[PDB]
């Protein structure tokens, strides 16, 4: 037995365009994700968010899959192009409706909203105004949460500002590998920055708009090991940890300047008075969300770093799995830097799901990673870190990024020829330890 703290939030979480499809239903603009995945040779099999999941008309039996499972959070987006079409101005009415919906049927049920403000889909118009790499987005994201904590703030208690900022500058504007494509590394250090500062301008507006809720951010985590016992694969997993792992942003926020292994590396790429941005930077948030999947064997090579393959478990995505990480990263960060509050806002396993003659979902492989990463986080809760949640990605399975519908993510299993929805061992599994509170 393992049983997790009076009201531990479960939760399970998604995205507005990896679930919803319909991206210009009901008056919407484009996202960046829309022009990128309709861009040949951006994603696998040319697959797009068009249609999805559908949740953008099934919405109402999802939820209803969620209160089935007894699930108590769901974390989910909104798509900023159906609130502001154009990003800054107009307010669009049909796409607050799509949300407020949602939301009120979440609560008619007893299930905890847990908003991500941002998590990728950047309007297209401001795209064309540079995105991240204008020092503006800083006003045009403070518009835009500002308009959401005036229209849902009186229900939703719980929001995050950004879902992995260092996915969206690095991945989007250094790697090219996700909108709006591009490989400028001086573009991805100004993103960085600029999220930074969007993110805090939010917090801010938080403040005088919302007086009874809870603001935090999201960052991806990896567990890096070193090679060797060699100064330089140590210090390689000292700059990976820095740069990849919750510090490049909780060093600015908590301690009011980027990590010094960061600054080593990137200290030409950042605006030249970078410094003058980090006393807004600081605005006190509430928690620190952090999401965890895997880990890495790391060595200097002269980046001056590389990824050394391991025998272990990998899932579908390649990525090889080390449930001690997640115990690490949760360790870790109250160590460096003691927040009140942390949750796993993501934790899942891409494995080839197939419907047997049953038709169950015989995921046992995605089973045993669920339940191996539970039973670590409860570790972490019984050495002091104050863990209040955790969320499994995802619902269903969806639009994987740049992999197209190839991965399966979910504890729900959507055929999409049908868009039947067929609950996986994983989620009946998942469902009786929220009942229960904890591993047995
Ligand atoms: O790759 C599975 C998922 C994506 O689908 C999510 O959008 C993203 O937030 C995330 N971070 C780490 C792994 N994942």
């Amino acid at each position: 037995v393992k049983k997790f703290p009076e009201g531990f939030l479960w939760g399970v979480a998604t995205a507005s365009y990896q679930i919803e499809g319909s991206p210009l239903a009901d008056g919407a603009g484009m996202s960046i994700w829309h022009t990128f995945s309709h861009t040949p040779g951006n994603v696998k099999n040319g697959d797009t968010g068009d249609v999805a999941c559908d949740h953008y008309n099934r919405w109402k039996e999802d939820i209803e899959i969620i209160e089935k499972l007894g699930v108590k959070a769901y974390r989910f987006s909104i798509s900023w192009p159906r609130i502001l079409p154009e990003g800054t101005g107009r307010v669009n009415q049909k796409g607050l409706d799509f949300y407020n919906r949602i939301i009120d049927t979440l609560l008619e049920k007893g299930i905890t909203p847990f908003v991500t403000i941002y998590h990728w889909d950047l309007p297209f118009a401001l795209q064309l105004k540079g995105g991240w790499a204008n020092r503006e987005i800083a006003d045009w994201f403070a518009e835009y949460s500002r308009v959401l904590f005036e229209n849902f703030g009186d229900r939703v208690k719980n929001w995050i500002t950004l879902n992995e900022p260092w996915v969206v500058a690095i991945v989007g504007h250094l790697y090219g590998v996700h909108a709006p494509g591009m490989r400028d590394i001086y573009v991805a250090f100004r993103a960085v920055h600029n999220l930074l500062r969007a993110h805090a301008r939010a917090v801010k507006v938080f403040r005088e708009t919302v007086k009874d809720g809870k603001i935090g951010i999201v960052f991806n985590n990896g567990y890096f090991e070193p090679a060797s016992e060699k100064e330089e694969d140590i210090r390689a997993v000292r700059f990976m940890h820095q740069f990849n792992n919750y510090p490049l942003f909780l060093n600015p926020i908590y301690r009011g300047d980027y990590p010094e292994l960061v600054l080593e590396f990137a200290r030409e790429y950042l605006p030249e008075n970078y410094k003058d941005d980090m006393s807004e930077i600081q605005e006190k948030i509430d928690f620190v969300g952090l999401n965890y999947y895997s880990g890495h064997l790391v060595k200097f090579d002269p980046a001056k770093v590389s990824f050394v393959e391991r025998d272990l478990p990998k899932t579908a995505m390649g990525w090889e799995i080390v449930p001690e990480g997640i115990y690490w990263i949760l360790k870790k960060v109250k160590e460096e830097y003691n927040p009140p509050e942390v949750y796993i806002t993501e934790n899942g396993a891409a494995f080839d799901d197939v419907v047997s003659e049953d038709g169950r979902v015989h995921d046992q492989n995605r089973i045993d990673y669920l339940k191996a990463h539970i039973g670590q986080a409860w570790k972490a809760i019984q050495e002091g870190v104050p863990l209040k949640g955790y969320f499994v990605w995802s619902l269903l399975d969806n639009f994987e990024w740049a992999e197209g519908y190839s991965k399966r993510f979910g504890i729900v299993y959507v055929d999409y020829s049908t868009q039947k929805r067929i609950v996986k061992d994983s989620g009946y599994w998942y469902s009786n330890v929220v009942k229960n509170n904890g591993l047995e």
